[PDB]
């Protein structure tokens, strides 16, 4: 369409949030999402998790999963008759939400309230969301190496990269993880519970001492990583890559302590990148201590240009400037940006949490401000770690139902004496 | 007196403020603006304070607070006569609205979610749309702050009309005064009592810690040529001074230099910088940058949905120049404006650059624009009497200053706006009517 009222660039879980949030305020309003992936707007998560403990072995075309609560669910937000098509959007009675598949954005005319698609088609809107994500980061030592290695390094992020992977493990007989976060860890336990009935084997180094080395302690993260070794997972900590290349066809990670893998594939899990492709034309300010775009408490950018989601480094009038990965982070800022882009003038104020599960035996959920980095309290009998500057940030170990008393604690901000007392709110005695 | 509730609000009565006014009536006709003001004066610009009014042939300049300026016609300090404003307790009734000043009323609480803040005196107001324009307060020394009330007595921050009343009465009295800061504000009240201590045969110090005078503006050689006009001007100069500590000796200031020299003075002047004033922003929940400090708006000036900030107190995107914080009158007024204009739904950014100027004497002017450093690099062009200097960053033009060169901003302007990558700078100059100096 040439003009569209409601503008959402990116089609993942924030521009998703945000449309059927517009929907809710404004009945009628025509919502156009621009995606330059093909696929319409799924979630992440059981990318990494459920999709791999799925008993249909069809689970990569129908990319179904049973769910906590027992019931199956698809990956897609919604069915594709949930939208309408952007030929229609314009005239659709009660308006609609389109999306624009395969097609991304390149330039943004903030001044004419215009954006340029690839294809060079304009798009004109009143009001407008940034929900572009973030891009996989690559390895230094994975860039300055062959093509060949770069062939045989996967980047997880989409659906693409899930189906292509769960390939391999079929395929050859070593795979090693390089990241020892969320993304890494995930994927070691699942590739490990694939790995077990086929005998093959799963390698997994990164530079922490333990997994979450960055997000939990280290005594815990020690714990997690025993975990992961139960998986069938042979875990290398302590591990920088110096230098990767390919000897005899057999891909050889030289680590900067001597030490040498031979693997067949590796798989790089060492964080994301923001995409701000959009700041230069736009002429929007990025954030250079976080990273991504610089947005207000209402996530608000400019006049019509609001941002959420793994892109926007907002102001949280509570616990400072800051910017979020989490899924349900982009469900939140993206609810909370189409209620802003309909008026709604609301700050950011309820937190997202998110959480992990690392097999059947290791889950956890976790909100606010959560870094190895600040001094921890654990209580344990299944247990609870405070993070604390007041409690700032909660990490919940296979404790569940319990995140909105997770979430009070660190509203309040109250100066507890006793935080072992605290720990009987999460029923731990 | 304030009424309970106004469509525009702006905290502060200031440059930034009035500019503000003038451009939301301009835009919305018959709008109904409110300044709330903590000192007792309707807006007033600053500049005349440390210039022309220390200069003005009337002897009751004092009282009457106006001055001739360049273009030679008289005019006031203040920026209107108090009938161009209403009185906030008729501000909802008088048709076609207008613009009343709240005076010796401060702003201590600001209420973002239910658009309301709190008065001093436990009036609340709210509003549709705010202006915070609350610029600085001037900072002291660690120095003065350690010393006496004696000497806390005898110090000035130069910023109100009532320090240029009361420094003009000191003037007159004492037979020494020393001015601490070598930037603008102390350059130009050192040439101003200067003028004055001709006359009446007294003393005029100023020290600071830079090697010459705004250091920390211009190259080193055009501080060091900057540093000798203002000594002509019967100026005591004393660069590379730092104060170590300030006492009473014989009811004389004693200011001890940290390189042992001492300096015997009857009262002091303190031009050492300013502090945005960010006291709203707890309250209020509103971000301040702790790089350049002030609040952190965006390019629009805008912090929230119905919140902008404009003047001394804007920490603004500069889509051209990145994320800076300005401390000029021009700056006041561009802002001001455009806060405005953006407050009646003009959703503007920052663009046309403001200026800044300077006169040290009659024989020492100087105008400027954009990104102006010392510790950038320059690339000066002088015919020191007469030249540009170039300010450089990512090979080009950021920041200019016209040294004795008047009438030409406009050109200035543009040669930062376009952002081209010059060969030859020289060729440049000759936009300025210049017919060449590395730092
Ligand atoms: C495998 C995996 C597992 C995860 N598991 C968890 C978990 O268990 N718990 C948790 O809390 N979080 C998890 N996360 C993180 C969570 O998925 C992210 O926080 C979430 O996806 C962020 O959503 P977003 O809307 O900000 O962006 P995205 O989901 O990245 O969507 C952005 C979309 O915009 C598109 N785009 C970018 N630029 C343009 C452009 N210029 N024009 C058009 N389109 C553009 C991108 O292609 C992408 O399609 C996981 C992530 C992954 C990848
Ligand atoms: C003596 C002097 C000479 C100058 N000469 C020049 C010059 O030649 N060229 C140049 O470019 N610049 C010059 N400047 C700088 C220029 O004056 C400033 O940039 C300008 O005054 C800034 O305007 P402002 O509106 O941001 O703030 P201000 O003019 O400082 O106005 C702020 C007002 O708000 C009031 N206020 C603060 N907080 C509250 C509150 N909570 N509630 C109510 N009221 C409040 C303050 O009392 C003050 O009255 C000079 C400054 C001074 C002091
Ligand atoms: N489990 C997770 C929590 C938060 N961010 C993630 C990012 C990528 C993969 C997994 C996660
Ligand atoms: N001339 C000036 C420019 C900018 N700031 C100033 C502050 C005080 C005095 C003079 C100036």
């Amino acid at each position: 369409p040439s003009h569209v009222p409601f503008l959402l660039i990116g089609g993942g879980t924030a521009a998703f949030a945000a449309a059927r949030s517009i929907r809710a305020r404004d009945p009628g309003a025509r919502v156009l999402i621009v995606s330059e992936d093909p696929e319409l707007p799924y979630m992440r998560p059981p990318l990494s998790k459920e999709l791999w403990f799925s008993d249909d072995p069809n689970v990569t075309k129908t990319l179904r999963f049973k769910q906590a609560n027992g019931k199956e669910r698809s990956i897609y937000f919604q069915p594709p008759s949930f939208y309408v098509s952007a030929q229609d959007l314009p005239h659709i009675e009660n308006g609609g939400v389109a999306v624009l598949t395969g097609k991304k954005v390149v330039q943004l005319d903030v001044r004419d309230n215009m954006v340029k698609l690839n294809d060079g088609s304009q798009i004109t809107y009143e009001k407008c969301l940034i929900a572009t994500g973030g891009t996989p980061r690559s390895l230094s030592a994975i860039d300055r190496a062959g093509a060949e290695v770069k062939s045989r390094t996967t980047l997880f992020r989409k659906i693409g990269d899930f189906r292509s992977l769960e390939k391999i493990s079929r395929e050859v007989k070593s795979i090693t993880i390089i990241g020892g976060g969320f993304l890494g860890s995930e994927l070691a336990c699942a590739l490990g519970r694939k790995a077990r009935a086929l005998g093959t084997e799963v390698i997994q180094l990164f530079p922490e001492k333990g997994n979450m080395g960055k997000i939990l302690p280290e005594y815990l993260s020690n714990w997690t990583m025993e975990k992961v070794r139960r998986e069938g997972v042979k875990v290398m900590p302590n591990a920088i890559v110096q230098s990767v290349g390919v000897s005899s066809g057999k891909l050889l990670i030289k680590l900067k302590d001597g030490r040498k893998v031979e693997t067949d594939h590796i798989v790089a899990a060492v964080g994301l990148e923001p995409n701000v492709e959009l700041a230069k034309t736009g002429g929007l300010e990025i954030d250079s201590d976080f990273g991504g775009f610089r947005v207000n408490a209402e996530l608000q950018a400019r006049s019509n240009i609001w941002v959420a989601g793994d892109a926007a480094c907002f102001y949280d009038i509570k616990l400072g400037r800051r910017r979020v990965e989490h899924h349900d982070h982009a469900v939140v800022s993206g609810r909370l940006a189409g209620e802003n882009m309909t008026g709604a003038a609301k700050p950011y104020w309820h937190q997202s949490m998110f959480w992990s599960d690392l097999g059947p035996d290791v889950g956890y959920e976790a909100i606010g401000l959560v870094d190895s980095s600040l001094p921890t309290v654990g209580v344990f009998a299944k247990g609870v770690i405070f993070y604390l500057r007041v409690v700032v940030g909660i990490v919940l170990w296979n404790i569940f139902n319990r995140m909105p008393i997770a979430r009070k604690i660190i509203k309040d901000g109250e100066q507890h004496e006793d935080l072992n007392e605290v720990a009987k709110l999460f029923n731990i005695h």
